């Protein structure tokens, strides 16, 4: 049995060893919980974004950045892979814990979800849960959580607060852009499960996605970071048994395709948890089926929409 | 003073510390030999694949995976380089030792070849021999080696079985796919030797090759993994003195070029013998000549053949 | 505070633990200075080139090599990024220390610059100074510095020669080619400062640049290594506030744009420090402005000129 919280805790300790280099800052609160700021009152960095992504994926994914071009324009890209896709993506990475503690609101991702069982149905579906006495959570938020928030997280995870760590970054920050593009494989796995495909059948997944420039506020950044995956995110997946249903994985099969994610976000009143989950999906996928030995390709890339989404200005 | 077996054993010790994360399993046999299953009864992983390949190359190469596209279809690629191409590729990685013990048969690669000296003529040519009390072999096989097999290998290496490690994966497995595409530099070096170009003249090489999808059995996989290099493997090589014979390195200069290996092999009725050996070669190379300061490009890529080989189904 | 010398010294100690693997050679001089030959009487290596580049950037950058193609011709590329672009690129990397000790000439780069403050105006512009009592310099030179040269460097940095390290490689060497393409982010940051843009406004930068083949002498190599960046170097940059003057960052906005830099190296008398500093610029940039949330793209790639600089011979 692997422990995503223990593996991720090792990465968080590495992050804390290099705080100044990574442009992050931590604080131990009055109950002993550790809050790591990766973007609210600090700049963060590409490497902090990679480490935050690795932590969200329970330490069970490789994540790196390579610079490449789209129609000759240079971007940083995330390239990543995992051989524990259900656990890394659904059991850890997905932001499946909505944190609401009086006026404090955050989207919660990462290994702590596998202790608190958030949501319970996910852990039934992937047949995984952790048992650790350390909890590691990743918060997408424009404010840092206080003692009361950390005490609530600790309680839900059945751990002491002194054994809770939270990484925190806002949507519009470099760590935000990196970690959200770092969910490229997770988008595919999540969309596959939403359409009824058993994620326990998925053997491995590898993905690439450009890293959104940082737009002027958290709301517009929600749009462009998500469009990175929807219009320009590519996944190679290996599965035990193919299902014709997987033709409906790519975003271009959605009635909302062509729309800026910012549009969809606005209609949900800027509440991420009011977005229809059936809308998150990768631009393109290739699915290697171990049963037939065939590889089925679905989807397409769309630089035109992406450059609109990224507020690119050409000469 | 570089020991490919000592360096490789350190990598194998790492693989042992992370078995469950890598999805591999090890057994210590009655004679003490350690057999590490990287794909027979276990799924393996992309990282087990990279480490397997690093082991094959004696620890003297960098090997990593990046996700990229071919005609927009996503694949995982190996990207690799070495500054010891003779030792890493000829003295270690090449599957140059046919292991035949009763009815057990496997192609052996990796550092143990440099203790067994298999074949002797290679070690004379590259002016390398290892001197070590530990042997690390990598076996491409559908069955794990038992006590008697490991005793045989240890005898041939002159090491006590207690100090022999074998990594094992079948041709159709993720480790199989990764480690075979991870021979992209080795196929250039080996083809260069084959056509009469002294490997001692070769300074370094750096290569890129897509990782084949896993096909439905070892024989089809033998085809697709090899076609990765023959139809879509690229190598940049640096040499002390270029000779025009090197125009013959690319696989496209073989009389047998043009169909997927498995179909060529079908056409030879499973007969190694009746296929031009010059077919085993990279798709394209660029050769930086240190003498003239020119860089000579030969060969081409072939996505059309690659996609037949990979049994790609487009919509 | 981040000490570029203390961090870089750790990289050099790592290089000293793997000399034979990296194909480098070190000597401790009489005064205790450690001279690491990375390319003068030894071959060096791609990995030695990456570590030399990392040391030039003060350990404050990520540097890796990926193999990819330009018009299908395979090359090794540097992919790199930093979140301390003023410190790493201008405070450390730029070769801003002209070394002239009797008959010994070298271009000096690297963290020792931030101890000797060379040139002073740079340290005033970026507001950085180091306080280490170790010094690490990178010399681009075709001969190894002796006891007297290292005495001069140690004195200028206010450190005992026993605590000084020098890395040394000529322009025509693998370490030369890697390290110079490894300045792709720095070329953008330097040009930005040149045209009056405060480098303190620069949040981060990420770049890709092909690694030049080694040409037949240091003079031709000065041309092709530099053309890598000027004709095929791409940079993604983040800044706090955009300024329209940044439209003049790309090399193609210079009067002299269009011919290989080999013609330009002569029209400065083969003196690097005689070259007009406004020609020294990246091929293409994307500038993400945090204020407006827009990303402005300028410049263009030029494979045709690159293949000429590189002395590519196609069939
Ligand atoms: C790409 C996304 N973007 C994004 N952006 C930013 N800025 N930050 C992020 O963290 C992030 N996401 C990461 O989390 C990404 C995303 C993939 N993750 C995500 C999405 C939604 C949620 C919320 C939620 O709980 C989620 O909707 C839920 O887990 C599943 O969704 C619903 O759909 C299903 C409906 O049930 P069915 O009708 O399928 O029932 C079937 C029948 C099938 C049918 O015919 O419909 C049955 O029971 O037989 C249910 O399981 C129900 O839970 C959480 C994470």
């Amino acid at each position: 049995m692997l422990s995503v919280n223990e593996i991720a805790a090792e990465i968080v300790e590495d992050m804390l060893d290099y705080e100044e280099e990574l442009r992050i800052e931590s604080k131990k609160l009055e109950n002993g919980a550790i809050v790591v700021d990766c973007g609210v009152n600090v700049p963060g960095s590409y490497d902090a974004g990679i480490m935050y992504t690795q932590v969200c994926m329970g330490g069970l994914a490789d994540v790196d950045i390579v610079v490449d071009t789209i129609n000759d324009v240079p971007f940083a890209f995330v390239t990543e892979y995992t051989d524990h896709p259900a656990i890394a993506c659904l059991g850890s990475q997905k932001a499946g814990w909505q944190i609401k503690v009086d006026k404090y609101f955050a989207m919660g991702s990462g290994p702590a979800r596998a202790l608190a069982l958030k949501p319970k149905k996910t852990y039934e579906r992937i047949e995984y849960e952790d048992d650790a006495d350390v909890a590691v959570i990743a918060l997408e938020a424009n404010q840092l959580p206080d003692e009361k928030v950390m005490e609530f997280i600790a309680k839900e995870c059945d751990v002491d607060p002194e054994n809770v760590y939270a990484l925190v970054a806002p949507t519009a920050s470099i760590v935000g852009s990196v970690q959200i593009s770092g969910r490229i494989v997770q988008t595919a796995i999540f969309k596959m499960n939403e359409i009824g495909y058993d994620p326990k059948l998925i053997v491995s997944g590898a993905g690439r996605c450009p890293i959104s420039p940082i737009l002027e506020n958290d709301l517009k950044a929600m749009g462009s970071t998500n469009d990175s995956m929807m219009y320009y995110g590519s996944v190679f997946l290996t599965v035990k048994k193919y299902d014709e249903i997987l033709k409906n994985v790519p975003s271009c099969t959605s009635r909302d395709y062509g729309k800026p994610f910012y549009e969809i976000f606005k209609a949900a009143n800027y509440d991420f948890y009011k977005i229809d989950p059936n809308l998150f999906a990768p631009a393109q996928i290739a699915v290697n089926d171990l049963e037939t030995g065939k590889t089925y390709v679905h989807g397409k890339l769309n630089a035109e929409v992406l450059f609109q989404s990224y507020q690119i200005v050409l000469e």
